């Protein structure tokens, strides 16, 4: 408000400093994360009502209206997402799309903002359907609090609890995408992390280790696909004849072999319920060979990365990254935080 | 004060001091995934096989014990047919495990390089001499 009223003043001059603009953007993102956390402040200790029970503020309300309506925190977070997307679009328009895509931070921000937009679009579609159902109830139902009246099946579905929801209804998609976007949001803390002396080189080395890990992960993915296909072919014919129905389908085989990396897949994944001990013993051998192979690949990755790191260069890289961060703020255009940049 | 265990204690102290810096970043990642999974699974309290991500405390427990592999995979599955949310939770839990492995491996490599760069002997003897000088005063007689 002060910047809008007096763009050229002591406060205006202070707020246009590159460090002050960086602090403004960091504070805006902290407020965005606070809104993300506060939107779910009614569930910190868990939801009181069971998923099979519907609660409505007034007796003539469709439950989906109550469970899909936006709150003021939802409005604020939608405005924040719109502002950040507008800032990203302005950057892409001004500087060029090809250069914009070839940057980790820009593409990640675009991805998380797109996921937020998709989640809010799905929630808005659910809200529209619920509002149409509520309008139908208010215009054609006057039967004492939705007890004696039986709604048409096109609209009776909106009186159902969470358990009766279709697996592909808009609100489930909305909340899944919202969870993904919330996970991706806090990853932008590492965008402002390099500006700090202690946490800059750490982030630089973390990015370098991720880049080194990716190439080994490609080979491990090839080995993983090999064992997934082999064990799925071995155990596909035993669906109702296995202990934990693992390796019976491509999804199940993929889950079992992926969670085996962290030791979270039990050995009974290879045991059958029949007397075909040959198949069970081949599965045991293949699973053991897979575990030994993944340990060998992890050991080779660790050793190769240790050698590569053993080959004062991190300080230079961190200072270069921090200087890029600074030069991103020296231009006077990026003055206000993205949520407040909408107002012209 | 011991010759054989003093250097070990000094090295352990330096290891803890190096570990804290990476622990800050891992705490940021941990909070990210804790909030995400809690938001995903807060609406399924009695609709899950266990109470893994139903609350913030529960999400913190599940993700912290996931570091040591002491949290079961079934923490993600649901008792409903909402396979979209279950698969999103599976992907997020797998990404959390991969991310924590990456962070731990990066911490290990960075600390190995830092240690690679008769240095601990001087530190140990300085600490031992500080311990000695703490007792040269006549006040601490008993
Ligand atoms: C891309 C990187 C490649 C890395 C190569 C890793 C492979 C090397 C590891 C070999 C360990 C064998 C790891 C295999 C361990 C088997 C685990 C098991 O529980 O099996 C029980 C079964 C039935 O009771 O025992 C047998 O019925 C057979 C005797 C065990 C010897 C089987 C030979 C396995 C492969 C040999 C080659
Ligand atoms: C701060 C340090 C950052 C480190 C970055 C770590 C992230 C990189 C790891 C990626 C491994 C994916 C780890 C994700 C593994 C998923 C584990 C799982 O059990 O899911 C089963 C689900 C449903 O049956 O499968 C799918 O429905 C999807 C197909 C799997 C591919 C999903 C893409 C995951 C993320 C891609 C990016
Ligand atoms: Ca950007």
């Amino acid at each position: 408000i002060g910047y809008w009223i007096a763009p050229c003043s002591r406060l205006g001059k202070i707020l246009r400093s590159p460090f002050m603009k960086f602090v403004a953007h960091a504070a805006s993102f902290i407020i965005f994360l606070g809104l993300l956390v506060f939107n779910a402040s009614d569930r910190f200790e868990g939801i009181t009502t069971l998923p099979n029970i519907t609660v409505t503020d007034y007796p003539k309300q469709i439950f989906r209206v109550k469970t899909t309506q936006f709150t003021w925190t939802e409005m604020l977070i939608m405005v924040w997402v719109l502002g950040m997307m507008w800032s990203e679009c302005k950057e892409l328009w001004l500087e060029g799309p090809r250069e914009y895509i070839l940057q980790l931070w820009n593409v990640l921000d675009f991805g998380m903002l797109s996921i937020f937009i998709a989640a809010f679009t799905a929630r808005f579609l659910a809200f529209l359907q619920a509002t149409k159902a509520q309008q139908y109830v208010d215009s054609y139902v006057q039967e004492s609090d939705l007890s004696e009246v039986t709604l048409p099946p096109e609209i009776q579905y909106f009186t159902y609890a969470r358990d009766k929801w279709l697996p592909s209804d808009p609100q489930i998609i909305s909340e899944g995408l919202y969870a993904i976007a919330v996970v991706l949001s806090f990853s932008r803390i590492a965008y402002i992390l390099p500006a700090n002396e202690s946490f800059g080189p750490l982030q630089i080395s973390l990015g370098r280790t991720v880049k080194d890990i990716f190439k080994f992960m490609v080979l491990f993915i090839m080995v993983f696909f090999a064992f997934m296909i082999g064990m799925f072919i071995l155990y596909s014919y035993y669906l109702g004849a296995k202990v934990n129905a693992a390796f019976t389908t491509v999804e199940e085989s993929f889950k079992t072999l992926f969670w085996s990396i962290f030791g979270l897949s039990e050995v009974t994944s290879v045991v059958l319920k029949y007397d075909h001990k040959f198949i069970e013993n081949i599965g045991y051998v293949l699973y053991g060979i897979y575990n030994v192979t993944m340990v060998v690949v992890l050991l080779n990755m660790l050793i190769a990365m240790i050698n590569s790191s053993y080959q004062d260069d991190s300080d230079v890289e961190w200072k270069f990254a921090r200087s890029k961060l600074w030069l991103s703020y020296f231009d006077d255009g990026k003055t206000l935080p993205p949520p407040f940049s909408l107002v012209p």
